[PDB]
Parts: structure tokens; C-alpha cells; sequence
């Protein structure tokens, strides 16, 4: 038989350290190619191996369509092949859009469901899972408006993180690495971080912040592994709730959501089905 | 596009396809949802850059493939018409030139493999055979299937043993293996069971070189002494209850090639791993041989 391998690269949708993505074509339909920086083979390893050992199929998971590996002259060629999402990036599109309730409450309910699926164990099934790299940047918006979780490139199974969204165990290295819950607890720190980069985007009584990232007002860019650490763990900081969202009743309810996710002590903060469970009780 | 022409094989394992690619023949090998670690585990290896080598089967391409929930799990190879060292032997005799040229020619391999390069880290096989060898048209052989290898690096003292189910070709295990004694976390403990299997073909091809116008039949080892396809058990009774090694056929004493390769299988068949002779050293001796 035929198998029609080629994917054709039609245009650089990302370029940074870890390598590149490629929107591309195959079969007439849009995939997205990432090509691995030599830097960053052990990612592509990860994720190879992980889907390897468990087909994730969710919507709100990227979709993996194929892992490549092809031989060159003097070196090897490492491309993940996946889903396509002309949309882009959350952090990409809460830039210029802002939100309404429905759309707001839609994005990060969708973005818990995808994460309450990486990290509960189903028997029969797939392992838990932790993502240990959740951000905005690692998270698509698509047409519906929900969102799916991108690059298990640091995932693990039952590189470090962006040291912007590290949780403050990461940070005065105290979490306990013997312990899947701690990545867990790890990941839903990230994720409140990324209710409040949502959150700010949302409009009410005529009202909206500008985008900006976590800690935007406290370190600087590419803040340091000691930034970090003296503003989570030592000072004890947290982002700011303005005032205008306690005259909404869905930004209300999302600011204590954020705040029981940053907890200092990572066995109080919610878990991903408690976070899903509230979400579905707003509004 | 890749076009697969014929079935070249089929087993437990997957399959292996004769395809055409860029005008070329390759060899497509689809694995066996039952050995996904052994594809992942061969990807890890031919990661590797300086890996390549005359007599190491050489890698074009691995691929995973999936929509909803099927999984496809590739590995593209160049493809060797000739076949497998197996399936050549079977027909075929051998003069005192084509045997040393084949057994030197996997020793070179398995060398290459076990020496580390400063990258390429050190390589143990663990399921070296003869259908586990292909032969090439310029008389030698390259060694093939690496979804079983454990990786040392000496310079960082890091053993990879990954992670794989999968046990090595029954009647090709080591006494070591067969009784479960191997020391695990021991990467010499690994070249030494190659070395142990090395033998066992040497054994293989030897029995098919003419001397004085005799030939022995092709036989895979310990074909004499246990069922047809021995398990596990069978194989311990004979190689490390009955302390049973290939017999060496009195003709070849007759011939100072056999009588020298005779030599050599038995210095790789030491119960005791640690009195085993080195890929290297077999490679030096097979280069010394005529
Ligand atoms: C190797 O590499 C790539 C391959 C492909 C690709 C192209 N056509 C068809 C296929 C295909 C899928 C599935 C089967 C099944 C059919 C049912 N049967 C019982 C088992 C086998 C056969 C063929 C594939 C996988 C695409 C790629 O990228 C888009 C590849 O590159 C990563
Ligand atoms: C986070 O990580 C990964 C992401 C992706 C990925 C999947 N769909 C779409 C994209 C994308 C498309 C388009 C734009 C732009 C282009 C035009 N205009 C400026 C608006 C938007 C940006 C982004 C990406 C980057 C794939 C990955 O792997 C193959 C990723 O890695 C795991
Ligand atoms: C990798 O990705 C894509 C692959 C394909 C594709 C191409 N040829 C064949 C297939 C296929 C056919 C049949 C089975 C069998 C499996 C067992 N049993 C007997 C029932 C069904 C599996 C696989 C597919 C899935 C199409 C895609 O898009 C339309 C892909 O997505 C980009
Ligand atoms: C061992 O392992 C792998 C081997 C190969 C491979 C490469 N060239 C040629 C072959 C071959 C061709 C033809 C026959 C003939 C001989 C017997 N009779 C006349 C019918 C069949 C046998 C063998 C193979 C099997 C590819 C692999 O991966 C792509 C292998 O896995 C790493």
C-alpha cells in the first residue's frame, strides 16, 4: 500500500530555545509541526515516551497525530506532530481580546477539565499524570472557545518549569519529589496563575485590566530562580485582586478559586475535580 | 511517499515490509502493539548520531503514528535482499574467506557497539542471533534489532537498562540468564552474555565452512538437545543443569581455520562470565585467523 508521509511546511508559527512550530500541511488538512532544538531532545523523548505508553484522546489535550524521528548526515531530526489551532495561544489572544462571563467561565473551565483528565488515574484506563509546565504560552484556544494543554514535554507518570509560575516548594526545594500528589499540587499553583491572567480579561461595569503575566509588578523579565523565590517564599506575595472584581459576582467567585490554589502549604490548595466542581456552580 | 511491495517477515514481534522510498528499497518494520518498548527503546538508540557503522544496520527513519485510538509504531531501515545470516546459511556453504569475512564482520559490529565513543555510549545488545544479523553483497554483515540494548557511559558512570518486559532469544541466553543470576546493575555483565551468543553464531557459521570436501547441516544451537521451541526452562535444563555446549565436529580439527574458531567459541562459552574473551579481543584473534 501507500503511505503518503510528506508534510509540507507552510509558515514559522513559533521560534524560541526549544526550536520551532511549523504550520503545515498534510492531506490537504492544517497540522502543527514542532522541530526540536538539540537543546531540547529530552522533551520530545518524554512526550514520545508518554504517548507511547497512554493515547490521551481529550478535547481539551492537544491532539498528537505522530512522533518522527529521521536521520541526517551528522545529525537527527526530531519533529511531534499535532492538532492544529489557528487561534493560537491563550497568552497569544488575551493580548488584544477581552472577555465576557460566558467566554471567561468557558476558557478555564475548559483548561480544569483538561487538567483534571492529565492527573486522575482511570483503571482498566491511563496512569495520573502531571504537566509540570502549565502556562498560558502552553495553552490553545480554539474555535469553540474552549482551550486544550499543550507540551507533555516535562510531563510525569504514576528541563525545569517556568520559573515565572514555579510554586513556592519548587522554589525552596521542599516539595517532596517521592510524592506524585506534589506534582500535582505543583501544577494547580500554575494553574492559578492562570485564572488571574484570564480573569483580568474579563469585563464588567465597563472595566478591564490590561494583560499582563504573573508577578508583571514584582520581578523583572526573565525573572530569576532568586526573584522568584524571594517573592513567593520569603515575602509571601501573591498577584493582586483589584477592587472593581468584588462588585462582579464571577470575578468574586474566581478570586477565591485563585486563592485557594496558592496556598504556601501545597496539601491545602484544591484539587483539579473540586476546581471543575466550583467552576460549574458560577453563574 | 513510501510504497510497501512485500511482506518480508511476520511474527509475535510485528512485521517487516520490503518498501520502495525516494526511489530506493528500505525495510519498514511495524512492531507488535505487545513490544511498543522495544520500538521506543531502538528510537533511543539510533538517537544516537555516531551509532553508524558498516556493520550495524543502519536507520532512516522511527515514526508514531496515531488517530483516536490506534497506534502505529514504525522503524525504516535500509533493506538487505540477501536476507538474515539465518536464512543464508541454510542453503549456502562457505569457504575459508566468506566464513572469516562474515564472523569478523560481526565481531567488528559487536565491538563497535560495546566500545564507547567520546558521542556513541558504550552498547549492549542482548539478543544477538543469527536472524539478528542481515548479509550485505560486499560478503559482510551488519547486526540489526536494538529494542533490547543497554547504554553505559563511563565518563558520567551512568547505566541505561531502560525499560523493557522483553527477554532475549531463548536458545541464545547465557547461563547467567537462563538462571537468573545475571548481575543487573552491572553493565560488563551485559557485553558478557553478547559474548556468550557471539559464540553460539560463531558455532553456527563454522559448521557451514567445507573443509576436505565435509560440510555439517545447518543446525541452530542446542538443536540435539531440546524440543523444537524450547522454553525457558528447557533451555536451563540443558545449558546450566546438564552443562551442554555445541558440539565441535572432529573434522574440524582437521582444518586450522575451524580448529582456531573452534578455539575461540570456547573461550566465549565460560560459565564464568568474567573468563569470557572481549568483543575486542575476538575481533584481534578473527584478524590474526586465515
Ligand atoms: C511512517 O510515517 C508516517 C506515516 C503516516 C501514515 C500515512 N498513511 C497511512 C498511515 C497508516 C495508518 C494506519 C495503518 C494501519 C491500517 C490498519 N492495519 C491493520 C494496521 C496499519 C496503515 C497506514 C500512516 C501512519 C503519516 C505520517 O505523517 C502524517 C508519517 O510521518 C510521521
Ligand atoms: C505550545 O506548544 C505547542 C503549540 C503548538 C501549536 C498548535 N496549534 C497552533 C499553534 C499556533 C498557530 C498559529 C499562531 C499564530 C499565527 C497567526 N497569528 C499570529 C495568530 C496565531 C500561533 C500558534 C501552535 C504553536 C504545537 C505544538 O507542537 C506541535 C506545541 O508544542 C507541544
Ligand atoms: C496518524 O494520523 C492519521 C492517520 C490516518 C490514517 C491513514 N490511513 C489509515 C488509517 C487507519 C485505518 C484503519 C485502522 C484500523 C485499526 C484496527 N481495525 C482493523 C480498525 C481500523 C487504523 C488506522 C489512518 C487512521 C488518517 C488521519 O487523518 C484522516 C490521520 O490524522 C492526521
Ligand atoms: C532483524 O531485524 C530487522 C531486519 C530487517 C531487514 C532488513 N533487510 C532485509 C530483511 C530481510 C529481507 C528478506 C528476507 C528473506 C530471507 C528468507 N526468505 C528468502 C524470505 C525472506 C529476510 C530478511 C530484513 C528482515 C529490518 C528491520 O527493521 C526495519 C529489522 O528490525 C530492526
Amino acid at each position: 500500500r501507500t503511505v503518503a508521509r510528506d508534510i509540507t511546511l507552510l509558515e514559522c508559527v513559533g521560534k524560541g530555545r526549544y526550536g520551532e512550530v511549523w504550520r503545515g500541511s498534510w492531506q490537504g488538512e492544517n497540522v502543527a509541526v514542532k522541530i526540536f532544538s538539540s537543546r531540547d531532545e529530552k522533551s520530545w523523548f518524554r512526550e514520545t515516551e508518554l504517548y507511547n505508553t497512554v493515547m490521551l484522546r481529550h478535547e481539551n489535550i492537544l491532539g498528537f497525530i505522530a512522533s518522527d524521528m529521521t536521520s541526517r548526515h551528522s545529525s537527527t531530526q526530531l519533529w511531534l506532530i499535532t492538532h492544529y489551532h489557528e487561534m493560537g495561544s491563550l497568552y497569544d489572544y488575551l493580548q488584544l481580546t477581552t472577555l465576557d462571563t460566558v467566554s471567561c467561565l468557558r476558557i478555564v473551565l475548559s483548561i480544569a477539565s483538561g487538567l483534571a483528565h492529565l492527573h486522575i488515574e482511570i483503571f482498566g484506563g491511563k496512569p495520573a499524570i502531571a504537566h509540570r509546565d502549565l502556562k498560558s504560552k502552553n495553552i490553545l484556544v480554539k474555535k469553540n472557545g474552549q482551550c486544550c494543554i499543550a507540551d507533555l514535554g516535562l510531563a510525569v507518570m504514576h528541563r525545569v518549569g517556568t520559573k515565572r509560575y514555579m510554586a513556592p516548594e519548587v522554589l525552596d526545594e521542599t516539595i517532596q519529589v517521592d510524592c506524585f500528589d506534589s506534582y500535582k499540587r505543583v501544577d494547580i499553583w500554575a494553574f492559578g496563575l492562570v485564572l488571574w491572567e484570564v480573569a483580568r480579561r474579563m469585563v464588567s461595569n465597563g472595566i478591564v485590566e490590561d494583560y499582563k503575566p504573573p508577578f508583571y509588578d514584582v520581578v523583572p523579565n526573565d525573572p530569576s530562580f532568586e526573584d522568584m523565590r524571594k517573592v513567593v517564599c520569603v515575602d509571601q506575595q501573591r498577584p493582586n485582586i483589584p477592587n472593581r472584581w468584588f462588585s462582579d459576582p464571577t470575578l468574586t467567585s474566581l478570586a477565591k478559586l485563585m486563592k485557594e490554589c496558592w496556598y504556601q502549604n501545597p496539601s491545602a490548595r484544591l484539587t483539579a475535580l473540586r476546581i471543575k466542581k466550583t467552576l460549574t456552580k458560577i453563574d
